[PDB]
């Protein structure tokens, strides 16, 4: 059922996340890491909810390797491993920051404790603004800044971002009350920069939006492909690299973007190039003591 | 009818808004201005969707006069007039900034243009992120900063803040898709300060949030009155200053808050005391959105 499938996605996400952390050592090629992770997900009976994100230092999110990517992990690098798994549409979304070859530092602890404080107050009947306050307080109290344009989000079947979000700053009108059964991802983002991310090249992730008319055949068929293979879930440029020539692929995606058929999600980096840390868990809201699907499994595997 | 009542609410809000501007002259007592406005709304056949807010300079919002308030408008003051009207629950929400006894300046122009830019791209099928994008670019381009924790919001029957917001900055994940029938208030806030607001005393606005048991007789009766006359819409401390002595009223309100029956909304000011400008309109999504808070429009295509 619902809960069962969700917890199952959570269990897989957890195993996959731990393995990634163990593989995230100096010299490790990002492409190999992303591949191993997505492979483990399928062999465990699940499917990726989106391409595994591996964002380093000032890159906050939306970075997933591509065939030919020579990028490798370096000691001291602040690697954000964001993995998502779904079972029949029920999504588990989790993330961690690892400082390659080193222990967690103050900045990383800020994001992790912000997440703990948010889960501590997150329960049925509480307004979202309360989580934002708790998150903002932990980050600023420790001397860092929260990212104002990246945060948590409601999750629904086959819908990574259901609409309602969980800010990392307190907003007086976030009066939305968490209901039992609600599925939310809480993602505190802390930085030493300004506290805002900007889009920058290249675009490695895309998502299907609408079924608009496309005159260009190659683009029109790429859309029909995307629509049925990925549906409403994010996909990686990497996942399509062996389908058609790089050149043609790049132009077909661009056409779909301008046509408004799909949305491109380029790399997000801190505006002042500030190091970014992130931690995330998916939880099921319940009358007090919410369940953390990506913790130790406590609902219905 | 449905859309009929909504349009009517906007008609009244518009007339009252334009009248408030004419009355916003040097020496005008805030208490007098609010009273005149709220009185005009009722004689016009409508009811305040909330107490008329009159927020000056670094005060962004949530300020409404009270019995005994001697504050008056001073020439050169950046007064933001935010007025709301509802017809049987259908709410119209609009606002404008006026530089008392003077003409529009740089800051004000930015906020107003930001609102026009959002409305321009607002149509069924568009993701909210596109509104935030247009808003931020108009404000940033003129050298000002948009307030990151105060913005637009979805509106529903007897529900000023439905849940979904329209930020004044670009957030990559605000993927909510505007759909026909949707009612939204676009509320750009611009400042020369840091770009964030904080809650500060006093608390002049409250709002019924939950039907919780209240034993205390005096506080219990006050709650019955609230639910009876204000329902789930915001109300002013001012609207209750004639029912009982200040002391009892304060304790009564504190008791209702402690029980979690009502929620207080304290004044909001720019964190760096920077001047704040605001402009706002309520729209109803269609094949091509229509502004509720303005004179009616033809068919055309
Ligand atoms: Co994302
Ligand atoms: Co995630
Ligand atoms: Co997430
Ligand atoms: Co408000
Ligand atoms: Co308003
Ligand atoms: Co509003």
């Amino acid at each position: 059922m619902d809960t069962e499938k969700l917890m199952k996605a959570g269990e897989i996400a957890k195993k996959v996340r731990e393995k990634a952390i163990k593989l995230a050592r100096p010299g490790m090629l990002l492409l190999e890491l992303a591949e191993s992770i997505e492979k483990m997900i399928m062999e465990l009976g699940g499917k990726p909810a989106f391409p595994v994100n591996l964002s380093i230092n000032e890159i906050a999110a939306h970075y997933t390797p591509y065939k030919g990517d020579t990028t490798v992990l370096k000691e001291g690098d602040y690697l954000k491993i964001d993995v998502g798994v779904h079972i029949d549409g029920f999504i588990a979304d989790t993330a961690v920051t690892v400082r390659v070859g080193m222990e967690e530092d103050e900045l990383m602890e800020a994001a992790k404790e912000a997440l703990n404080a948010a889960i501590s107050v997150a329960r049925a009947g509480v307004e979202i603004k309360e989580l934002g306050k708790a998150i903002e307080n932990e980050i600023r109290k420790r001397g860092f800044k929260p990212i104002v344009n990246l945060s948590g989000h409601k999750i629904e079947r086959y819908k990574l971002h259901a609409g309602i979000s969980i800010p990392n700053i307190y907003r007086p009108h976030d009066n939305y009350v968490l209901k039992e059964g609600d599925v939310f991802a809480i993602e505190p983002f802390a930085t030493i920069g300004a506290g805002q991310v900007i889009e920058v090249p290249p675009t490695l992730i895309y998502m299907y939006v609408r079924d608009v008319p496309v005159r260009v055949a190659q683009a029109r068929f790429l859309l029909a492909k995307i629509k049925r293979e990925y549906g409403t879930l994010p996909f990686a440029y990497r996942w399509l690299q062996n389908d058609m020539p790089e050149g043609q692929l790049k132009l077909a995606l661009k056409t779909l973007e301008k046509a408004g058929a799909i949305y491109g999600y380029p790399v997000l980096k801190e505006i002042r190039n500030g190091i970014v840390a992130q931690f995330e868990h998916t939880i099921i809201v319940e009358k007090d003591s919410v369940i953390v699907t990506q913790d130790m499994i406590n609902k219905s595997t």
